[PDB]
């Protein structure tokens, strides 16, 4: 039995990874995922400069999942970019960064200083169009526009392969009008669906008061609130982009939704508000689960079943 | 204590009714519904022909709510402009009916009928603009051209007050423009929010199969799964749209619910997937549980508390 993932010019243990808003905005975050049994990880969705990110209290944890407001507070690119460079240990697993600049500008300068990091050290891109949760910033992956602007000028500056995080769609027009900007891009070579369901809203009952302070409490929602979302625009982009992956990344709690994720095509599966309230230990967790479903169903690899989920129509 | 709602220029006994696709579709549907404890109930989602919707399995509940592709079955405006003309009891409660045409032509078609009817009877149009599961069209909604177009030919054929039903937006640009086009509309009198979350994907991991058939599964989400973004849609167009009124659906279970979608701004409360499960006798719980949270509170009416989450900012 495998759990082996051979991708984008790498080799990785198992499919898990932390998602980029959770256990890696510090130094010590970054080593805990890098000791933990994850067959990756990804950098803090990070910013030209240092961020301190939204007012507090901007984290609240649900029954279902989690709400957020956290702002993208992250160390600068420089510090990751560091990291990269300097620190990360590439023979226990390979690295992902995120990128997020709040303009194509501010974007183009933060992917260039990454151009030569690695080219030398093999640092994977994965440019964030989908952060719900900076106020006057609409997500990105909505305006198909100005995401053709994104995916034109970050091809052109940093010009080797890389990805894009999308916020997740909810109609079938939005899924073709999505994947025709994004086939439009050689160079993106993956797709991870999806970041949070933006803009939820949760009151308490008692105090008859919102549980978080940024943006009148409307915050992004995580957790199993997500799955089958997460599932769909999965499934949707593994069919209208045959010539890219996709990873999965919305209401994995265990090994049974990790196979969900990867029967709707995904190569690797990102693990947020599940680790958020777990700690890095799920990661050895999830790897026993999953293999554990490999073998009651007579799998002996993921290229097996990736994509193969069976539909009635 | 009171659960009056007055709007529209009627009485409602209380806030609760059905949502447009549960309990509704035929004239025991009605009948049941007109029977119930509820405040008022409303049409399933009608088109100008008759027709028989999606093939099965197209329903399937959910631990944390349902997922669906109903593909709106109904008998055709004739037979629910029928029902409101000559069968409904107007002594028991108001009556809506949601339209839901195809196209700008039809739903017009549709709307010059009922104004007779309206003016004779009081029957009271929701427009649905989110439908997410007929096959080649998408929600008219997320296009605001299209939007714009649907509200001033039903503005010049109909010509009185009437609602709108709305997919979920996920973006504070999307609540931004929407509620610039419904601002242009003086007879867009109420807003609903929130049809289903579009275009979710469930899979049963057992057989490795999705769980409906029509679209490859994709179908749309209610119950638990919504109430976070049926909260903030409706706080987002209480506050966007000061001269209209709010109807809040999505994830009412209980009394806290509908408590919370009042907070939020809502004016009345729309219930699906709870209603589907626990038959007409949901609304004498309804009411039951509602007047034990406002007579904890101190509260006698509902006007008390409507609109009035507290934030901190």
């Amino acid at each position: 039995m495998s759990l082996k993932v051979n991708i984008l010019g790498h080799e990785f243990s198992n499919p898990f990874m932390n998602a980029a808003g959770v256990l890696c905005t510090t130094e010590e975050d970054l080593r805990r995922m890098t000791e933990s049994e994850s067959g990756s990880l990804i950098g803090k969705s990070c910013t030209l400069a240092p961020r301190t990110g939204n007012p507090e209290p901007r984290y609240f944890g649900l029954p279902l999942g989690s709400i957020n407001s956290m702002g993208l507070p992250n160390l600068g690119v420089d510090f990751y970019l560091s990291y990269a460079a300097q620190t990360h240990d590439y023979s226990r697993k390979p690295l992902f960064l995120s990128m997020s600049g709040l303009s194509v500008e501010e974007s183009v300068e933060m992917v260039k200083k990454l151009v030569p990091i690695t080219k030398e050290k093999g640092t994977i891109l994965e440019l964030n169009l989908s952060c719900p949760n900076v106020p006057g910033k609409p997500q990105v992956g909505y305006d198909f526009d100005t995401t053709r602007t994104y995916l034109q000028k970050v091809s052109e500056a940093y010009g080797l392969p890389f990805g894009v995080k999308m916020p997740p769609y909810f109609d079938i027009a939005h899924f073709d009008m999505a994947a025709a900007v994004l086939n439009d891009f050689p160079l993106v070579k993956f797709i991870t669906c999806v970041n949070s369901i933006g803009n939820g809203l949760v009151i308490d009952p008692a105090n008859e008061t919102v549980v978080i302070k940024p943006k009148q409490g409307f915050g992004g929602l995580g957790g199993k609130y997500v799955l089958p979302t997460a599932l769909a625009n999965v499934n949707a982009f593994f069919r209208r982009c045959p010539d890219k992956l996709v990873f999965g990344c919305g209401g994995v709690y265990s090994g049974e939704e990790a196979f969900l994720h990867i029967l709707a095509g995904a190569s690797m599966v990102q693990v947020g508000t599940a680790l958020h309230d777990e700690g890095p230990i799920i990661f050895a967790r999830l790897n026993k689960e999953l293999q554990e479903i490999m073998t009651n169903k007579g799998y002996k690899t993921l290229d097996e079943f990736r994509g193969r989920v069976k539909t009635m129509d």
